[PDB]
């Protein structure tokens, strides 16, 4: 198998772990771990496109988009290969984390590792807000925490 | 071209930005940034095997060895991919780097994208200490600070 690992910080109290497997080449990722220090509700969850943490999460640019396609929900068709959806925190403020994904990759095009996984400050619409900005970011606001995809052992 | 970055934070006052370009396909890279709250003297300098730092830097594992060679300096035949050496810094804390290297790449199998840019407690040996660990580590000590190299615009 083939692992990555996210430890995810911001300037807030949001922080998290994720971890990633790949059993074959092109197959699905599990994708799971926990994020704590967060609001009720949906926050937005997306690898974006680069690993670049220089002025905090803003340098990390937009959702990761090899394939040219607009925004959309991990369940759809018509999303970009970093579109992971929302993590839902209860009252504590926890998200655990347990899903697979078939878009993302931990190699080739598709591949995630060196570049930076995002928590938003929002719920991502899923494409489904009724304006532009839906079909780019979902409407899921700032980032409170990211970081680098790194390869695991 | 290529290029690639690094944000350098640990537990304690060192932190740092380091920048990584690859003109060329496979040609040399350069290196450059500044890293500042370090002691007087030489830091050990190195990419890391792993992109992992769930429990900080440690997690990174070895130096970075594709090859599985012994530990040497970056102008050395005979040393790890991840071997570049130290980071000198003044009685200001500060080391301004800039080093071109043509081991390391930012692509193929000695790409160190996803994986840990790490600066050391104490000076690099560059493995000529005498010592079996001279031959691993370069008796460098501790990491005090750390990052995952991402993708860079
Ligand atoms: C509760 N935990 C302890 C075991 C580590 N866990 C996993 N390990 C390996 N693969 C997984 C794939 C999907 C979901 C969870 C895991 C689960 C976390
Ligand atoms: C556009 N680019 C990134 C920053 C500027 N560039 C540098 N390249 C290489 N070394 C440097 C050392 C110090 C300051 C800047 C650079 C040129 C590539
Ligand atoms: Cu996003
Ligand atoms: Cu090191
Ligand atoms: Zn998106
Ligand atoms: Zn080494």
């Amino acid at each position: 198998a083939t692992k990555a690992v996210c430890v995810l910080k911001g300037d807030g109290p949001v922080q998290g772990i994720i971890n990633f497997e790949q059993k074959e080449s092109n197959g699905p990722v599990k994708v799971w771990g926990s994020i704590k220090g967060l609001t009720e509700g949906l926050h937005g969850f997306h690898v974006h496109e680069f690993g670049d943490n220089t002025a905090g999460c803003t340098s990390a640019g937009p959702h990761f988009n090899p394939l040219s396609r607009k925004h959309g929900g991990p369940k759809d068709e018509e999303r970009h290969v970093g579109d992971l959806g929302n993590v839902t925190a209860d009252k504590d403020g926890v998200a655990d984390v347990s899903i697979e994904d078939s878009v993302i990759s931990l190699s080739g095009d598709h591949c995630i590792t060196g570049r930076t996984l995002v928590v938003h400050e929002k719920a991502d619409d899923l494409g489904k807000g009724g304006n532009e900005e839906s079909t780019k970011t979902g409407n899921a606001g700032s980032r409170l925490a990211c970081g680098v995809i790194g390869i695991a052992q």
